[PDB]
């Protein structure tokens, strides 16, 4: 039951990482197997240790750390660890950010960890980013999740949010696949230095090969 979803992340990991899609597999499967997790929280761990300039051996021992102190998930630890690295701050300043950006607009935590971590991906304030994305949010009917992850694509890009959802929605009535997946197809191809059929072509053929 390995998704496309599942062989899009793994090809993302391996060009944040700078390798194959061959070592990235197979960093990522020892990974999931030596700590029973998903295969995608395990591609996360890759993705907040890059982030952290860590070890993922270190990467996880903080993780671990993280967890038993607040008493959240693995999950929460990731993003809180994943929006210190990004920020550049202690964990417990960006979790102090965090709760000041909650309150304000009246969002969970999580959602607020997200919004820092993207506004730092933009190079903008949290304040510039909250009304971008908030614009997307009421202009087509996404989600406040969804707005920031299209101003992330259209980064990637190199284009505006327009051109972004404009292609988005193209591979949507195409292929029939959800925004988030036309969206992460994008942002994959940009990664890889490849046209987005490329993409999913390799996408296809890690799928399989993990069949």
């Amino acid at each position: 039951g390995v998704s496309l979803e599942q062989a899009l992340l793994i090809l993302s990991v391996a060009a944040l990482l700078g390798t194959t899609v061959e070592e990235a597999v197979k960093r990522a499967l020892w990974l999931k197997t030596k700590l029973g997790v998903s295969l995608e929280q395990a591609a996360f761990i890759l993705s907040v240790a890059a982030y952290l300039g860590t070890t993922v051996e270190e990467a996880v021992k903080r993780a671990l750390k993280l967890k038993t102190k607040l008493g959240v998930s693995l999950e929460q630890a990731l993003l809180i660890l994943f929006a210190a690295a990004a920020l550049g701050t202690t964990v417990e300043e960006a979790v102090k950010r965090a709760l000041k950006l909650k309150t304000k607009l009246g969002v969970s935590l999580e959602q607020a960890l997200l919004i820092l971590w993207t506004a730092a991906e933009l190079g903008t304030t949290v304040e510039e980013a909250v009304k971008r994305a908030l614009k997307l949010k009421t202009k087509l009917g996404v989600s406040l999740e969804q707005a920031q992850a299209i101003l992330v694509v259209a980064a990637e890009l190199g284009t505006t949010v327009e051109e972004a959802v404009y292609r988005a929605l193209k591979l949507k009535t195409k292929l029939g696949v959800s925004l988030e997946q036309a969206l992460l197809i994008l942002e994959v191809a940009a990664k890889l230095g490849t046209t987005v059929e490329e993409a999913v072509k390799r996408a296809l053929k890690l799928k399989t090969k993990l069949g």
